[PDB]
């Protein structure tokens, strides 16, 4: 069963799309993502991502991400688990921090946004 | 000037350790993460880290890390950016996700816990 | 137009229910919140809530409260903002941070879960 | 003993003052809030807070309050826990969200920076 494999194009509630190409034996995989929305008056760029996900009881293991943007300052990480539902549909839950680049130490307090998000597969 | 360069040992307030191996140019790095706290009851072990950096205005650039914990089914997703004061004193300032592995798509509710780290350079 | 207005019976996603009593003019607000589901392994129950909203340019404003939980030894709050979309739907975005009481200070890097709920009124 | 009544005035790291006014016997409690620092462009004033304490096994009870302020649309959240170390020092250990008022449902993906802040009793 290649169920829930993370190997693919994926997008999110947002219209987002991402994709993650072929995972590695150690888990890593990485990919690129298109993201709907920005934080920034900056034109979006498909931007590359780096990740790890960890071995496979039924349950899909967790995995997490970084997306190196390549029309912001900022970082973003996601960190999450597949899902498999009754009529065979695949959904990634996942929770994530944005973190734009401050001046000084001193402004770091503001520098994170977090949210969630839902992946289902691309047709 | 290597200050601030992520390349290195680095410990956090909770004692903590992580090794940062050189960066490529693409930016992204691996290293290990050595915890000295777990929410398991399972032996703390040494862990895989894969992470991106973004490219270096007098601002370090944001980073993103996802560490494979050995031990425990579970990911955490580290975001940040490295600071220096006067002295000459390097900080990376540090958000973070927890994601502990669910048996059903109805607990991911309670998956993720979020916190702050402070990291230092080992002398 | 009362579209949007706290006061009422919402529930979310998770299938949880929430009563909001009318504002008094300061805009605090009180009621009680019936959860769905928990993290520890006892009986649900009714729980009182203790918040504030922002005074009402077209936007509903910020609001935020505090669930006392009746059951457990946690806490939780919850922020967000009401939305009304095209065919009259109401809905409240929130963000939340579940703190469980830990026995010492050291624990406390691990007490804190995240989250997100949609809320829509009950008809 | 008073060790870790709420009831106080507490300053933060960021050099935030927040006073608490005592605890009604529901656990309710009130009192205000002067932020060092801000994410907008506008004179910083007091603001009121509103929260909510558990009822006190040698562990203080979780509380949470919101933040109502007066400059700004934004409403923070913070949710927290005292401790008492060896030489009788208090410290609160919190965890917050700060959520900005959005103009559509669209743009809640951004709404919403995290963090944690440790206040001591201001002597
Ligand atoms: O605005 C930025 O600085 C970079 C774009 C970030 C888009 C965020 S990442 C989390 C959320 N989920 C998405 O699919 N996009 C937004
Ligand atoms: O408990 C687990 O499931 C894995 C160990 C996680 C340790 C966390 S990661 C964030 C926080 N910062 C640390 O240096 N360790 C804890
Ligand atoms: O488990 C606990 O310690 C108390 C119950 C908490 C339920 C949480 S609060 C956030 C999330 N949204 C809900 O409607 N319920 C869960
Ligand atoms: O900028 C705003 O919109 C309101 C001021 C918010 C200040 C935040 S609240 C969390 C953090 N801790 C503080 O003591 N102040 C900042």
């Amino acid at each position: 069963t290649r169920k829930c494999e993370l190997q693919g194009l994926w997008r999110n509630e947002l219209g987002s799309n991402m994709t993650i190409s072929a995972l590695d034996v150690a888990g890593t995989f990485s990919g690129s993502y298109q993201t709907a929305v920005t934080a920034t008056n900056k034109q979006i760029l498909v931007s590359p991502l780096k990740g790890a996900q960890q071995p496979p009881k039924g349950q899909q293991p967790t995995f997490g991400f970084t997306v190196q943007w390549q029309f912001a300052d900022s970082t973003t990480v996601f960190v999450g688990q597949c899902f498999v539902d009754r009529r065979g549909k695949e959904m990634l839950e996942m929770a994530w921090l944005l973190r734009e680049e401050v001046p000084s130490r001193k402004d770091t307090w503001k520098a994170t946004r977090v949210g969630t998000n839902v992946f289902t597969r691309v047709k």
